[PDB]
């Protein structure tokens, strides 16, 4: 109920949104039906256009007026933003030669710069080139401030999941917005775009910004609008809370603009159409920096210019239909789109089985324009799993594609010429970030980066302290002139032990045969110190990587290779390895090929064993150390070793060796020297974090050789390729993945091909940032490096796309 004959006089756009029956007059009230009668003829007052014209100046204040021309409207603070132009032989923002801005120059009072953040949907990164004839002062911000290509937003590319991970620096799985349509199974409840269950605060996970700072003494404009209140009225709204007095005026605030999403959706990205929403967007945005410069504002004042995610061509000939695939279709429910997420439609139904439905949706047709997946099998930098509102199966749909159900709901619901959801390493997706005020630097271009990170460098701009999230907090200092947050790197938790040899060959009793019985002093000697690691200087460029948990392990020093071996998990949980771009590759001689050999310095009870691998009919096992890379015949042996073991499914072998075999070596062509660390990963929750003893859900047959759900590869070498990687005076270059570790290659379409018709692509597709193999393995590379912690952290988050320019 709302008993809507209270008043709105004196409460337009109240910051305290009051509680029912009250009636209301915030910037939400109309989206909950709730406002005073009184609402649109003392808030959205439209008399007399938006504009100053030469015979208003200096009228009269006439209350009815949208926007004041009148003399005292400044200190009142509701000029018409070209007030000064008009009436007082100013000009334009835009039209001024920009300035460095090297200090806040704000009216006193003023305790910290504000930041405005100016949101715009479906603003896909390429508009900043393709339409800066028509976007001046956008144009004027990007040039003048500290601007990034594009930005990468979070997947599912969609608006809600979006909009709400910049407001908390959290992936889609923690901050329980997975959608524009979600079902809760906990709640028995569904939400959607349309109605009234987005409203209820049990789907809002995480601490967003506007309570961050509510939390710490800092005000904050409210950033929600209805999507009536037209734009000129939200401007002059923010305007309207900055001319406050010094006790009540916010310090952060949000504009949101619903285009270009609206109108690409009719168009497509690049429909000639999309130039006047264009048009339109940049002229909300000269307002807005007219507003502030007549408020002596415009030096003070940091803003931001960010999109939610971009728009690709997609119409409705290009979909495609579960009816072509399963018998069955009425029994499951589909999210579908630009992404596909399928449950049981009745949980009562027994027979619903996920694998059989996988099964017929797998690499059926030649071209097929989606891939299904168990969710825990999705591409890990995708971060979507971890949430009970996430159905088992997904579908990741292609680029320009759609999945139905049936033929029925894409002519029973062509209209769209453009969609948004898929990958978010898809170029089309990438969207915009422009910084520009006192914070931010003066005409510096930054890398790309990723939406999680900003979440913290907006608590930079404001002096809080951010809740916990998925930014790596002091990666994107780089943007800011000032306040930048200097992180410690975290301490070691557990430190490691260097064993000697103490065990001699007949205590082990391994079934592990190896024909090594093959026999000098300058060589004794030589091979002692590559033992006591005389080339770990070579092998290990950047520190050894620190285990952060509390856990039992060894160094171990190799001509070729150094390795931190785990008694707990009887696996190197790292192996670091450096490969010049001179390097041979060979053969594995035949006197080796299911050779095993036990290592003197590790016990046999905290040693693997070949009979284990023997008896599992499903499990093989690889090197993390290939040996065809050795430096030497007599080094070869030392890749042999019963702790340079891992057990490998026979299907992901072939991936393996592939990647052993060729790409390092190519990699180290192409790249000047690589640097390689390599492990494995167990994540049987799908949480992207490191699994204890106790959460692993399978062993090789009979034994305590826990198995991987991933493999791990970090490739690292010099910016500058002229220098070598072990020999680098500058910034460094890095691409990691994180292979799953699969018992087919299902995944995999063109799978029975030679493995240089698919491999490469497979491992495209699990590319990763080096902090998402932190986060899973509870370790920390790039310990001991002369660059600066800051520089190591951008170089961590790092990801490489694979995607053209
Ligand atoms: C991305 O960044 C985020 C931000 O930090 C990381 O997520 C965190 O991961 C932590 C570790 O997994 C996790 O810490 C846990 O907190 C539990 C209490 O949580 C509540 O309070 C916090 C703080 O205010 C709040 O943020 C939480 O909000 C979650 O849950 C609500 C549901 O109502 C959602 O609205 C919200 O979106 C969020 O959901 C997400 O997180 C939860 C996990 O907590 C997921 O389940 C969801 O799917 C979703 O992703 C909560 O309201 C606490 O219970 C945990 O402690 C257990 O384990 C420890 C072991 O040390 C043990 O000591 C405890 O006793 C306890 O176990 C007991 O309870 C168990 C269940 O009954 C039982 O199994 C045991 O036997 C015991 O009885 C734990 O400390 C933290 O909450 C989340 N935070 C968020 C916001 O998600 C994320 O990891 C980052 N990702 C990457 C890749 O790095
Ligand atoms: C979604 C979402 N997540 N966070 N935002 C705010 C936002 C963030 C950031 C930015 F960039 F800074 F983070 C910048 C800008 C915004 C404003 C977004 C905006 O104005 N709209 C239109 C109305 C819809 S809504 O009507 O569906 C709606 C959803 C939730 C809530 S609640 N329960 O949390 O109060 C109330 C509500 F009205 C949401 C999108 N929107
Ligand atoms: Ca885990
Ligand atoms: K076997
Ligand atoms: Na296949
Ligand atoms: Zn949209």
């Amino acid at each position: 109920w709302t008993a809507t004959s209270g008043s709105c006089k004196g409460r337009c756009f109240e910051l305290q949104e009051v509680g029912p029956p009250d009636c209301r007059c915030d910037n939400l009230c109309k989206s909950y039906s709730s406002c005073c009668h009184d609402f649109d003829e003392l808030c959205l007052k439209t008399a007399r256009g938006w504009e100053c014209t030469k015979d208003r100046c200096g009228e009269v204040r006439n209350e009815e007026n949208a926007c004041h021309c009148s003399e005292d409207c400044l200190s009142r603070g509701d000029c018409c933003t070209n007030y000064q132009v008009v009436c007082k032989g100013e000009s334009h923002w835009v039209d001024d030669d920009c300035e460095e801005i090297k200090v806040p120059e704000c009216p006193a009072g003023f305790v910290r710069p504000p930041l405005i953040i100016f949101s715009v949907d479906g603003f896909r990164a390429s508009y900043m080139k393709k339409g800066s004839k028509v976007m001046p002062n956008i144009e004027k911000l990007r040039s003048c401030g500290t601007h990034a290509p594009y930005m990468r937003p979070v997947y599912p590319t969609k608006t809600f999941p979006n909009l709400y991970t910049l407001a908390t620096g959290l992936y889609p799985e923690s901050h329980g917005i997975v959608g524009n349509s979600m079902y809760d199974p906990v709640f028995d409840a569904s939400f959607h775009l349309r109605g009234r269950e987005k409203f209820n605060h049990r789907w809002w996970g995480g601490q967003p910004l506007w309570i961050t700072a509510t939390k710490q003494g800092v005000r904050a404009g409210t950033f929600f609008w209805s999507v009536s209140i037209p734009h000129e009225r939200r401007i002059l709204t923010i305007l309207q809370w900055l001319s406050l007095p010094d006790n009540e005026r916010p310090s952060v605030y949000a504009f949101y603009s619903e285009q270009p999403d609206f109108s690409g959706h009719k168009y497509g990205p690049f429909g000639p159409e999309m130039t006047n929403p264009l048009r339109e967007i940049d002229k909300t945005v000269g307002q807005l920096m007219d507003g502030l410069k007549q408020l002596r504002l415009h030096r003070c004042v940091n803003v931001i210019f960010v999109g939610d995610h971009g728009m690709e061509d997609v119409t409705c000939d290009r979909t495609e239909f579960l009816s072509n695939y399963l018998t069955n279709v009425d029994d499951i429910t589909l999210v579908p789109g630009t992404l596909g997420r399928i449950r049981a439609k009745s949980i009562n139904n027994s027979k619903y089985d996920p694998k059989t439905i996988i099964a017929a949706l797998t690499c059926k047709k030649p071209d097929q324009h989606f891939k299904p997946y168990m969710k825990q099998h999705l591409p890990k930098r995708l971060h979507y799993a971890n949430n009970r509102r996430i159905e088992d199966i997904h579908l990741l749909v292609d680029r320009r594609w759609h999945v139905a159900r049936k033929p029925l709901d894409v002519y029973k619901k062509c209209f769209f010429q453009g969609d948004h959801g898929f990958d978010n390493k898809v170029n089309s997706m990438q969207t915009v970030f422009v910084g520009y005020g006192p914070t931010f630097k003066y005409r510096t271009k930054v890398p790309p980066f990723e939406n999680i990170e900003l979440y913290n460098v907006m608590c930079d701009l404001l002096g809080l302290k951010p809740a916990p999230n998925n930014g790596t907090h002091g990666s994107l200092n780089h943007l800011l002139r000032t306040n930048t947050f200097r992180p410690t790197m975290p301490d070691e938790v557990s430190r490691p032990n260097y064993p000697g040899i103490m065990y001699l060959q007949s205590e082990f009793d391994l079934g592990c045969t190896c024909d090594d019985k093959v026999e000098n002093k300058l060589e004794e000697l030589n091979k002692r110190l590559h033992t006591k690691g005389s080339t770990k200087e070579r092998h290990l460029l950047y520190g050894r990587p620190a285990v952060l948990y509390r856990t039992s392990y060894d160094i171990l020093y190799h001509t070729d290779f150094e390795s931190g071996y785990s008694e707990i998990f009887l696996m190197p949980l790292w192996t670091s390895y450096t490969i010049s771009k001179q390097a041979e590759v060979s053969s594995i001689p035949e006197h080796l090929t299911n050779c095993v050999r036990p290592d003197v310095r590790v016990s046999p009870g905290f040693s693997q064993n070949c009979l284990a691998y023997k008896n599992d009919k499903q499990m093989s096992y690889g090197f993390l150390f290939p040996p065809y890379l050795s430096s030497s015949p007599e080094a070869k042996y030392d890749a042999f070793l019963v702790t340079n073991m891992v057990p490998m499914y026979p299907a992901f072998k072939r991936v393996w060796a592939y990647f052993q075999r060729v790409l390092v070596k190519k990699y180290a062509s192409e790249r000047n020297g690589v640097n390689v660390i390599s492990g494995p990963i167990f994540d049987y929750n799908y949480d992207g974090l490191r699994d204890t003893e106790d959460e692993i859900k399978q062993y090789v047959e009979g034994s305590s050789i826990p198995v991987p759900t991933h493999y791990y590869s970090i490739i690292t070498s010099c910016l500058d390729f002229t220098q070598p990687a072990d020999k680098c005076d500058g910034p460094l270059s890095v691409s990691s993945f994180i292979l799953p570790h699969r018992p087919d290659n299902d995944e995999s379409c063109n799978s029975s091909e030679d493995e240089s018709k698919w491999v490469e692509e497979l491992m495209k597709m699990h590319t990763a940032r080096v902090r998402d193999i932190e986060h899973l393995t509870g370790l920390d590379f790039y310990r001991k490096t002369s660059r600066s912690y800051s520089e190591i952290l951008t170089l961590k988050t790092y990801l490489h796309t694979y995607e053209s320019e």
